[PDB]
Formats: structure tokens, C-alpha cells, sequence
């Protein structure tokens, strides 16, 4: 059975392995080797780094590049014998936390680098092919770049058409096609390349065209690259388009299995996923600073503006919304360094929380601020600006939603399918819910522990009536699951904050007050959400006039190609 | 008694003069005179200005500039015999609804000039100052600006310290001060000023400062500018410092009363607040074609996307947006061309309204178009830029939603402190709600009629109960105050919609059957927004809890200086 909370969660059980306690990973010499490079890299960012500079220049400043280079941030998780730093994924959160608290754009071009664009090359590369690449990799004298989206294909990967056809011996593939928005597309001498190739069933040589992963050189001839393409934020981060023009890549150059690319594509997006919460826990972190300063310090009707409820009640959600995300970043690094193997749920909750969370702090922090918060040089519409692709790239929020309920609903529905389904032998064949986190949450969160339970059966109880009544076919029912996987981010939100402050309290760290308080004020909100959200699906009788009237007037849309209206003078 | 619809609400009554039947005011004449007007502007807009090209520039070119001027739109309210084009208020919308579709930059450097800064001249002018100065603001060979903000002041325009000194004799006032982020401030050659008075207390003679608003000549001397500032977006308006030393303004340039500028500047910023609605209600029209089109036209998992319920949802939601925003400005506009008196919290809900569904609306386009929507050529990105500080000048929406919730208790409040009050005399003295919109609302929509109805209802009870407990002392219940707001918003936007699409099933307008859909699902949900929000308010036990914990929570973050936990490692 699965340890995953999330794959639990959905059939109504409490499988709490992977999250109670709070997971600590990191022996005492990684703690300290961690500390040794917390500080250098900090320091980088504060004195050598500039953020404004590169989004003016859009492009990372030299000297700073070739300083990333020397502080080994190429390659934070080559094994050292491979040339790298040697970390694991809890100390590389560590790490991309202090990059997104300073410059996304630099964080962007480091993960592309390493989260996704060799990352293939330490899951599933032979020893051979990490001996030759990986050396270069982490010094960055050769970037990566992740080579999937093209001009017909985003969110869906399967539909890719460029192309890679066997030469007669076997030799090599000739690979043919172009590539569209790749980060490090035009700084990248090493591409991971997803392409359709003929693959021969092992069983009856029936060939059928599915993906295959590849290791590119820039040297192996044939490939281009478009000019840098401009955009909102992120400016410093080059985006290009990559062209693919016969080029021979030897057979020895596939990653992973023949066929098996889409597998790969998924697992690398998969793996990489938890960077970008902790990257933008640290995004936060640093935004939440700007907006208490300016609360505190600004006077207006009398009174520092932070004696004021509306922006008490501001800042409280924004902490908040960190401390989560935080909380999730570290959750899903810490299973992945204690050998889990089902985390995507998780991680992909990670990721629609923590860019949907940085996005509204930094707007929030905006508002604080008031007409300086739309200027230049404070730097938070900068940020803004930055953080506008998270929702985006790395799958977008709405797909990842799609596969967040899709993939929690899919276990429940194999255990319900399986109901009946037997033949029956007519000839004489003879043959509350006791749910409950006591002993795992700290007693002093035991109310908050119950609302948790409770908001779990509601959310349990409409998963399998909607499989009973949908089947198969709630594939297709989009309104839905949207829904529901909004209950399910809220209802892991719950256990990672209730997990985390419990830790605090039993170990009597001295924030432990504070978070139990941010916990009980998260979890009172959420259980309603899920309470009010899961009444809607259930009992609601209103529930599905909205959605027909959703496909109906975006029908009636497209079919006038936007407002249907006038206004009303009527021209 | 108050006719407006608003002020009633807060009372529990049914107060429909402003809202049903959903106003006509334009005469034929009037109308075919904006028809033709309507045609020129649009072109000039589709063939002369080019918005990308002044948002790179971070000003409006020069030919885009003089040809606004030779179309008459720096004097579009202006009569006709003072230099303008003559228009009335919902007149006015239907254009700038044109200039908020193409270019906001463009947009605000209108506004700026006549919504605000020289409209205090038309509405408090006397005969001579109108005919000094309307017809070169007209004409806009003389640019204005309302100059209010300064370093120490934006929302507490109380709080002012600008000065404005009188002379021995009494012919002038000399004045001193500095203005922050004006619109126009490097452009302007006539500025209407709020400054500080020493004013005499007619009967007793007693001497107290009050602000006093001018109209103040850049050739009066001493008034200087700072540079353009640099912002994230309306990169082509200008905005800067305004430097007064020494300022010699003659006593005939007092606009309105000595000692009565701050409400000169809150008529000002009250009479210009529907034309935002109005032009944002055009941005959204422009931003919604642009996501019809991708969604009709991208291709993904084998459809075309708009064949998707998430899609089809996030198109549903932005034209209801839209339509209620669209609604609010022209009743607004409508209310002000027939005489209406009371009007203010329905223009500050149209003005909280409009600019957060801009945001939104173009936030979801961002969203349907993936990573298209990122990048520059499309322009999506240059709008969403645009739009982030309409929720911040002309009012921010928070204390628009401060002035909302308390302006409409305060008749409410009146009524209650009646009660008792009057002296006992002991020596003799001899001496459902029935609400219905029935008659007023279309047949059709009689149900939704109804869920306004007990929505009001709902609403009135909480603001009475709420009056009761907290007495004058309600000022500083903020968290309430905001939640009052959002509920007084919800029920103006149920009954903008039950009205305008009335009418149209009356009149039989082609597309009447569509907007009764756009009512009913606006206000199946508006009407569980006010439920669940009213009930959190009055019968919910953890609501004081959340708001004791906002205030601990944030007294927190203050203490520290930002986020108080560390990460989960501890350093
Ligand atoms: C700055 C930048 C950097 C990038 N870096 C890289 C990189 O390094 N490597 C790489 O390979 N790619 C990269 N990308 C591409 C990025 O991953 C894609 O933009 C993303 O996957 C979305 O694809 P798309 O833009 O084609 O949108 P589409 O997939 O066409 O989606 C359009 C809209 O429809 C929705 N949608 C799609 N299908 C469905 C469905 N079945 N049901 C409901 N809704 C649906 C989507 O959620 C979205 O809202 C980058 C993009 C940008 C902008
Ligand atoms: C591009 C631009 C153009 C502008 N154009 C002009 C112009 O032409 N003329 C002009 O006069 N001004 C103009 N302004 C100034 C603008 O109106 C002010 O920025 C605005 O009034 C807010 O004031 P502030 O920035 O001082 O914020 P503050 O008033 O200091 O507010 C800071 C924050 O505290 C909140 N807040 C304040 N008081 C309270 C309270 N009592 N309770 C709760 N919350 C509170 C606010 O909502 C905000 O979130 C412009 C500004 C910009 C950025």
C-alpha cells in the first residue's frame, strides 16, 4: 500500500508516514557542511548580485555568472566525485531559497540548468554518461537546457512532433524538429531533447512511434537557436527558440529506455518540483521584510499604518501563505531524501500552492505600500513581474490541478471497479469513521487536529459518490475536478502546518507559541473551505445550473469571438 | 429622504429610484452627435496610437499627442461655448470606454487632465475663472494635474502640509509646499492645489487651518518639477514631484470656499469615479476578444481548448466581470446626468469593483494564452502592467471599502441613537419585511430578484446588530468593516445586473436570453457570497478567534521585522 498522505487521503484513510512527525534528514556533518555554504552564497547574492541590473540588461551580469560558476552552483547536487557540491535535496532547498529571496530570473537560469536540464543525467543515465557529462555540467562550462515544449505542444507532451529515425546500423538517430520558449536555449551547449522515434514491440516487432529521451551536444552539429525573446519578468533568464536540423546523434546518447521519453520528461518535471516552492518560500520571506518594514515605519490618519486591522489582517495571511508553502517545500524534500516513491501529488500541491501563494503576497505587499509599491526602484513590481510564469511553466496550474484530482480519484477507482466484477456461481458456492490524529498531532493542536479529520471524510465521502456516479467519465468533468483539487491542496496544506507546529511545540522551540498559532488560524479557514466547497459538489442544488451556464456562455463567446454585449446605448 | 439605492441597502429598505428601470438619458440628438463622435475616436485609436510604442517610450508621441488635441479630448465635458465638445456624463463613458480598450497610459494623461484636474473648475468655478481658464484646458494647450499627494499624505489628504499664507492687503496667497506622484506634474500648466488656510471663524473670529483649493498658474512663478518617475506600468503618463516656493496666487484663484478644499477634493475624486469603471469596462472588452481568440483557435490534447471546462469557466467568470462592471459605470454616469444627489457609495463601489476585475480578468487572459502570455508581442503582459495601479490611485480600495462600510452605517446609526434619547417625563404623560422586487425585476428573473431581496435582508440584519454592539466605536473594527464592504459590493452588482438585464427582456434586445444567463449566475453566486459572509459575521464562534490571531500574528511580524519562524532546519 502507498505511505503517500494525499494517495490516502482521497480514499478516506489517515496515512501519515510522510508527514508525522515532521521529517528531519540531515546528519550532523551535512548540517554543518550546509551552514559553510548557506554563508558564501549568501553573501554573493547581498554584495556581488544585483537583480535590477540583470532585469535592465536582460541577461545575468558577467561577473556574476562566471561568480556562480566558482561558488559551484552549476551542479549543488553532482555527487563530488562527479565535480559537483554533493547535496541532497533538503540542503538544495536550503540553498534555492536564499536565490529566490533575491533574483527569480538567476534562480530561473540555475534551475533550468540543473533542476530539469541535466537532471535526466542523475536519475537515469548509465555510468558512462554520467562520467562524461556531468563534470562540465557542475562547473558550468556547459549549460543545460530542457528541450520539450514546441510550438504545437505545452501541456501536452505526448503530441510532440520533432522526430528521431534510426540510422540502418543503429548507430545513431538523426534528430529533426524545433523547440519553443527553452530557457538556456541560446547559453546551452547540452540538451535534453524529448522526440517521437519508431520503437519495435519486443513481442511482435509491431512498430509504433512514441517518445524517446536524448543527450544533445551543441558540437554534434546542426543546431541553431533564435534570438533571446522578451518578456514580463524573469528578464535576466535567456528564453529561445531551438532549431534541430539533421543532426546525428549516436545511439549511445539515448536516456533511460527506447519509448520510455514521456516517463522521463515526467519523472525529471516531477523531481524538480519542490524547488520551486522553496524557492519562492524564500521569494516570500524576503517580500514579507519589505512589507512589515514599510507598515511599520509609514504614518497615516495618526498612527503607524500597522496598528490598523486591514493591514494586521494583511500581513497575518501573507505569513501565513510562507509559512505553508515553506512548511510543503521541506516536507516534499525531506520524503524524497528518505527514499519515497510516491510524492507527485504532493509535489504538484507544492507547486500550485507556493506560486499561487508568491503571487499573492507580492501583490499584497504592493497594496501595503501604497503608490511606492508601483514604482521602479523599490524592486516588488520586479518581482511581481517574475513571478507571473510560476503559475505557468513546469506544468500549468490548471493541468496540474487536472492531475491532482485525476491522479488522487485513481486508486479509489480501481478499489471501487473491483466491486462486483466477479462472476457469480449460481450452482452452490458455500463460502464513525475511527479516524483520528491523537498521538500524532501535539495535544495543544488537537482541535485543529479534528477539524483536519473531519474536513478528510467530507472530502473522502464526495470523491467516491462523484467516482460511483462519473466513472470512467469523470475524466472529462473539468469543473469538478478543479474543485475538488482545491479541497485536496487545502486539506494537505492542514497536516503539513499541523505536522510542523507540533514538532515546534514538543520540541519547545521558542517560536513554538507563533506557529501553533499560525496552524489553528490556517486551519480554521481551510476546514471551512473544504466544508463549504464540498457542499457545493454534494448537496448543492444549484451546483450544476452553474456549470451549464459556464459552457454556455463560453459557447456564445466563441461563437461571437468575445463580448456578446454591446454596452448600453447599444454602439 | 435618500434616493439612493446604496444608502437604502444599509437600512434594510428597498430605495429602487436609481436602479430600476435601468436609466436612458441620452435625447436623439445627443445620441447620433456621440455616434459620430464615437467613429473618429475609434479609428484614431486603431491607426494613430500605438500603445507599445509609448510604453517603450514612457511617453505619448508626439503626432498621438497633437492629434488628441486637434480631436478635441483634452475638453470633452467642456460646453461647447467654453471651447469643448459638450458631453454629458454618459457621453463621456461610451469614449473613454474606447481609450481604456487601446491605451491606459494614454488614458490616465486624460484623465488626470479633466476627470480630476481641471474639473474642479467646472464644478465650483465661478463664471469668471470658467472663462478664463476651460477653453485652453480644452483645447489642451494648457495640460492640468490635481495636485493632492504629497511625501507625508495620500489617503489622510487631512493630514496635508502644503501652505497657503494670506497677504497684509488680502489680493494673494503665498504658497509653499511639495506634491508626490502627479499626474501630469512635468506637463501641467495649471494645477489645482490643496494647501492649508488660516481661516477666521465667521462669528467669533477665531483662527483655525482648514485646506483651501486654488487654481494655480505654472507662469505665477516659483513652481517647479522633478524628473518623470519610473514605474511598472502607464509608463507613457507622466508623473512627478511639484515644487511650490514662494507661489504668488491671486485671492480670486480660491476655487470654491476658503477653508472648504477638502471636500473641493473629495467632490472631485467622487464626480471623476465613474469614468474608471467606464474605461476599465473597456479594457476587459479588448482583453476578453484577445482570450476568445486563443481559446478558439489553440489546439491541445486534440480540441480546441475553448471545448474544455476549466477554459470555459475562466471565459464565463471574465465576461460577468465585465458586464457588471460595464453595468455600474453607465448607471452610475446615468444617476449623475439626472440630478442624482447621493451617489458616492455607488461610485466607490464601481471604482473597487471595475479595477479588481480588470485585474483579474486580465490576470485569467495571461493564464488561457500559457506562456504566450508572458512575452512582450502580444501585449497582454503591458495591460496587466497598466491596470495594478488602479487599485491604488483615485482611493485605494481599502479605504474606498472603510468609506463604503461606514458611510452607509452612518444613516443607519442616526436612526438607532434616535432611539430613547428623548427625556422620561413621569408626570402624566398621556400621548416578514413585505420586500419584493415583484413589478420590478422581469418575470424571467424573478428568482434571482428574490436572492437579492433576502440577500438584503441578510445584510441589513448584521449592519443593525453589528451598530448595536459596537456604537461610534464601530470606526475601528476593521476586519468587519472590510467584510461589510465586499457584502455591500455583492448586493450593488446583484441589482446593476437584475435591472440592465430586465430591461433587455422588456425591450426584447437580441441579446436578452444571454444576460439574463450573465444575471442568474452572477447571482446564484453573489447571493451565497453575502450568505456565508453574513453568517460568518453574526453566528459564527471562531470569527473573533481569527481576528484576535490577525492582530497577535501581525504584532508579531512588527516585533521582528519580517517572517519570525526560520525554515524548518533552523538557520
Ligand atoms: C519564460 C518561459 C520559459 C520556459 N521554459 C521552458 C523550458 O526550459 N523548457 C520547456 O520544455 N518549456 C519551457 N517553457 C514552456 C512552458 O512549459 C509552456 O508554456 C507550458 O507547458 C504551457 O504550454 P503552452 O504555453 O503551450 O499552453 P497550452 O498547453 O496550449 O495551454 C493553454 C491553456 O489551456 C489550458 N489547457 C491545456 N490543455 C487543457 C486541457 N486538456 N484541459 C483544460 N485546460 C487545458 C492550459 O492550462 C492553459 O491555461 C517556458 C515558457 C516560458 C514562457
Ligand atoms: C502612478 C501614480 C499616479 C498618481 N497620480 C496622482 C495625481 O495625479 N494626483 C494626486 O494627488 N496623487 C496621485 N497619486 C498618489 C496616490 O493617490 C496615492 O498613492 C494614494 O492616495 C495612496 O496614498 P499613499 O501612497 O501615500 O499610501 P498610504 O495612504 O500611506 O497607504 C498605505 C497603505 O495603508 C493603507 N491605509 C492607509 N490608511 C489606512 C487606515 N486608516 N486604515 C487602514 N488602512 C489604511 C492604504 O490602503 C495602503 O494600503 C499617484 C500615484 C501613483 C503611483
Amino acid at each position: 500500500e502507498s505511505k503517500s498522505f494525499a494517495v490516502g487521503m482521497f480514499k478516506g484513510q489517515l496515512t501519515t508516514d510522510q508527514v508525522f512527525p515532521y521529517p528531519s534528514v540531515l546528519n550532523e556533518e551535512q548540517t554543518q557542511f550546509l551552514k559553510e555554504l548557506v554563508e558564501p552564497v549568501s553573501r554573493f547574492f547581498e554584495e556581488v548580485n544585483d537583480p535590477a541590473k540583470n532585469d535592465a540588461l536582460e541577461m545575468v551580469e558577467e561577473t556574476t555568472w562566471q561568480g556562480l560558476k566558482e561558488l559551484g552552483a552549476f551542479g549543488l547536487q553532482v555527487p563530488s566525485e562527479l565535480g559537483g557540491v554533493g547535496l541532497c535535496n533538503t540542503q538544495y532547498a536550503r540553498l534555492v531559497e536564499i536565490v529566490g529571496m533575491h533574483d527569480l530570473g538567476v534562480g530561473i537560469t540555475l534551475g533550468a540548468h540543473q533542476s530539469i536540464g541535466f537532471k535526466g543525467i542523475l536519475l537515469f543515465g548509465t555510468k558512462a554518461q554520467k562520467e562524461k557529462y556531468l563534470p562540465k555540467l557542475a562547473s558550468g562550462e556547459t549549460v543545460a537546457a530542457f528541450c520539450l515544449t514546441e510550438p504545437s505542444s505545452g501541456s501536452d507532451a505526448a503530441s510532440i512532433r520533432t522526430s528521431a529515425v534510426p540510422s540502418p546500423c543503429g548507430k545513431y538517430y538523426t534528430l529533426n524538429g524545433s523547440k519553443l520558449w527553452i530557457s538556456n536555449g541560446g547559453l546551452a551547449d547540452i540538451f535534453t531533447v524529448f522526440a517521437k522515434t519508431p520503437v519495435t514491440d519486443p513481442a511482435t516487432g509491431a512498430v509504433k512511434e512514441k517518445i524517446t529521451a536524448f543527450v544533445v551536444e551543441r558540437g554534434f552539429g546542426g543546431i541553431t537557436h533564435g534570438p533571446p525573446e522578451k518578456k514580463m519578468g524573469i528578464k535576466a533568464s535567456n528564453t529561445a527558440e531551438v532549431f534541430f536540423d539533421g543532426v546525428r546523434v549516436p545511439s549511445e546518447n539515448v536516456l533511460g529506455e527506447v519509448g520510455s521519453g514521456f516517463k522521463v520528461a515526467m519523472h525529471i518535471l516531477n523531481n524538480g518540483r519542490f524547488g520551486m516552492a522553496a524557492a519562492l518560500a524564500g521569494t516570500m520571506r524576503g517580500i514579507i521584510a519589505k512589507a512589515v518594514d514599510h507598515a511599520t515605519n509609514r504614518t497615516q490618519f495618526g498612527e503607524k499604518i500597522h496598528n490598523f486591522g486591514l493591514i494586521q489582517e494583511k500581513l497575518a495571511r501573507m505569513v501565513m501563505l510562507q509559512y505553508v508553502t515553506e512548511s510543503m517545500a521541506y516536507m516534499v524534500s525531506a520524503n524524497m531524501d528518505q527514499g519515497a516513491t510516491d510524492f507527485q501529488i504532493e509535489a504538484a500541491i507544492s507547486k500550485i500552492f507556493g506560486s499561487e501563494a508568491a503571487w499573492k503576497v507580492t501583490d499584497e505587499c504592493i497594496q501595503i505600500m501604497g503608490g511606492m509599491g508601483f514604482m521602479k526602484e523599490p524592486g516588488v513590481e520586479r518581482v511581481l513581474r517574475d513571478l507571473r510564469i510560476f503559475r505557468i511553466f513546469e506544468g500549468t496550474n490548471d493541468i496540474l490541478r487536472l492531475f491532482v484530482a485525476l491522479q488522487g480519484c485513481m486508486d479509489k477507482g480501481k478499489e471501487l471497479s473491483g466491486l462486483g466484477s466477479a462472476l457469480k456461481n449460481p450452482f452452490g458456492n458455500a463460502g464513525g469513521s475511527g479516524l483520528s490524529l491523537s498521538g500524532l498531532v501535539h495535544p495543544e493542536l488537537s482541535r485543529s487536529g479534528e477539524l483536519a479529520v473531519r474536513a478528510l471524510e467530507q472530502f473522502a465521502t464526495v470523491v467516491e459518490a462523484k467516482l460511483i456516479k462519473h466513472k470512467k467519465g469523470i475524466v472529462n468533468e473539468q469543473f469538478l475536478l478543479q474543485r475538488l483539487a482545491d479541497g485536496a491542496i487545502d486539506l494537505y496544506a492542514m497536516v503539513v502546518v499541523l505536522s510542523r507546529a507540533s514538532r515546534s511545540l514538543s520540541e519547545g522551540h521558542p517560536t513554538a507559541q507563533h506557529e501553533k498559532m499560525l496552524c489553528d488560524t490556517w486551519c480554521i479557514e481551510a476546514a471551512a473551505r473544504i466544508r463549504e466547497g464540498m457542499a457545493a459538489l454534494q448537496s448543492d442544488p444549484w451546483q450544476q445550473e452553474l456549470y451549464r451556464n459556464f459552457k454556455s456562455i463560453s459557447k456564445a463567446l466563441v461563437e461571437r469571438g468575445g463580448v456578446v454585449t454591446s454596452n448600453p446605448l447599444g454602439f
